[PDB]
């Protein structure tokens, strides 16, 4: 828990990818899985699964000795604050994964008078994409801000400190992107506030208007 | 007023109806004109023009003497309540027209667990859809309910003594839909909160989730 916040993968899409230290998976399920796999003969296979759920609350491991193994009796069970520093890594390396695809899928997609506002599933501190109808656009992440010019040339800028030196012709851009991205935030809240007092389907994504 | 409300036609896509006796069209402004026309030696033309505002209030008739003509002198203009007894019945042409498209264009597309649920911008007592994903549609309108079931069949319902006879089977749909009903009911009426106090793009049309 003093390492990294737990492994959150609601409301994400499925997905299978095996990368270089394990393969791991985005269940339909929302849970989320790494498979250990070693090396041998001609043949790669898994030599460990971890199972972990869509809240990163519970984490279950098993081994039976392009698909999820099925499920066995060798079977262990922890809870997230329970967890062993064995699989302390690879618990890390799952969650890692799913920031990864919660920086890229978007919660609110708004369409405003100027711009295609896109918050970002990566809370607290989404990121937030300000695509303008004109070309030019705005990536606003908690670290940095990116801005791009309908001529392609860009770059990147950091915080408020550097506003009274900006120029006009982004200044205006910013002014309404940081509008938007306010509207955004204020909606996320006032129906996530509604989301959580009824039991029934999730209110997201939500894409609010259409382009022009 | 007393014989129908003011025409409404927020939100709305453009469209041009064309008739033999006028055309009627809404404008990408939101404002609806009805043009007078009349058949002229080989191309029809128009004699007179009616531009009503987005809200229904302002009325203003012209004739200079496949779009809209500009304005000009021979203009005069009405409020909505004080319309004269001449060009009435060309005001509730256009709002009959206006109330068959609100009727169909939806403003919040809801995917929940069961059914897609469409409610309609023909507010107040907007019709209501739910498509369930198992094929069975249920149409909710302020005068009847209309109930088609998965193998083709279909009827209505007027009256609390025939809903009340409907089979289990699908008292389960309907209970279902009415729960769809209030939660898109109760984020209409949420976010047009927000969006009264919000000096920006408007807040709807909105889809809330993704077909599973």
């Amino acid at each position: 828990r003093s390492i990294t916040s737990p492994l959150v993968a609601h409301r994400l899409k499925p997905i299978r990818q095996k990368t270089k230290k394990a393969v791991v998976s985005i269940l339909d399920s929302e849970e989320v899985c790494v498979e250990l796999v070693k090396e041998y003969a001609s043949q790669e296979y898994v030599k460990e699964v971890l199972q972990i759920s869509s809240d990163g609350n519970t984490i279950t491991i098993y081994y039976p000795n392009d698909r999820p193994p099925s499920p066995t009796d060798n079977i262990s069970r922890y809870s997230f604050d329970n967890l062993p520093e064995k699989y302390w890594r690879k618990y890390q390396y799952a969650s890692r994964f799913v920031q990864l695809v919660r920086e890229k899928e978007p919660k609110i997609e708004y369409f405003d008078r100027y711009a295609k506002c896109i918050l970002m599933e990566n809370s607290p501190g989404a990121d937030f994409e300000v695509w303008f109808y004109d070309g030019v656009k705005i990536h606003k992440t908690e670290d940095f801000i990116q801005v791009i010019e309908k001529t392609g040339k860009s770059y990147t800028l950091k915080s408020e400190s550097e506003v009274n030196s900006l120029k006009e012709e982004i200044k205006m851009y910013m002014d309404h992107a940081n509008e938007g991205h306010r509207i955004c935030l204020a909606l996320e809240s006032i129906i996530s506030e509604e989301e959580r007092k009824t039991r029934s389907a999730p209110f997201f994504p939500i894409i609010i208007g259409r382009k022009p």
